[PDB]
């Protein structure tokens, strides 16, 4: 039972936000809803396509919530020091849908899903940079 402005999704809820803040500052106003809020994991292809039809809201309404129009900042980030990437919730790496070129898997430490393929691969971005971002509050 997810409150209005969100939608459900395997363990939790999703709510979009199109005030653009820093990965940072996004992730932090996440984590503001409550323990287990964050920047939103994505551990699965079907996960993926749930977030993709939020933020591409094609053929979608509840109340007053828009689709994103730009990049999406997720949870997936490289803290300075490691080498490996891994999700601000705590998951496990199991999922991921890296845009498969060089570019896009480089020239930043935080990563934001892509409007080039209606949210269907990620890129890396500056984690300065300010984009609009979706929020995963699990159970």
């Amino acid at each position: 039972g997810c409150g209005p402005g969100w939608v459900p999704t395997p363990g939790g809820c999703l709510g979009f936000f199109s005030r653009e803040l820093s990965w940072s500052r996004a992730e932090s106003f996440c984590r503001r809803w409550g323990p287990g809020s964050h920047l939103a994991a994505v551990r699965s292809a079907a996960e993926l396509r749930l977030l993709a039809e939020l933020l591409n809201a094609s053929r979608g309404g509840d109340g007053s919530g828009e689709g994103a129009d730009g990049r999406v900042w997720i949870g997936l980030h490289r803290p300075a020091g490691s080498r490996s990437w891994r999700w601000s919730d705590g998951t496990a790496p199991r999922f991921a849908s890296w845009h498969r070129t060089a570019k896009a898997r480089r020239g930043g430490r935080c990563a934001a899903l892509r409007d080039e393929e209606a949210f269907t691969s990620w890129a890396a971005r500056p984690c300065t940079e300010r984009n609009a971002f979706v929020c995963k509050a699990a159970a």
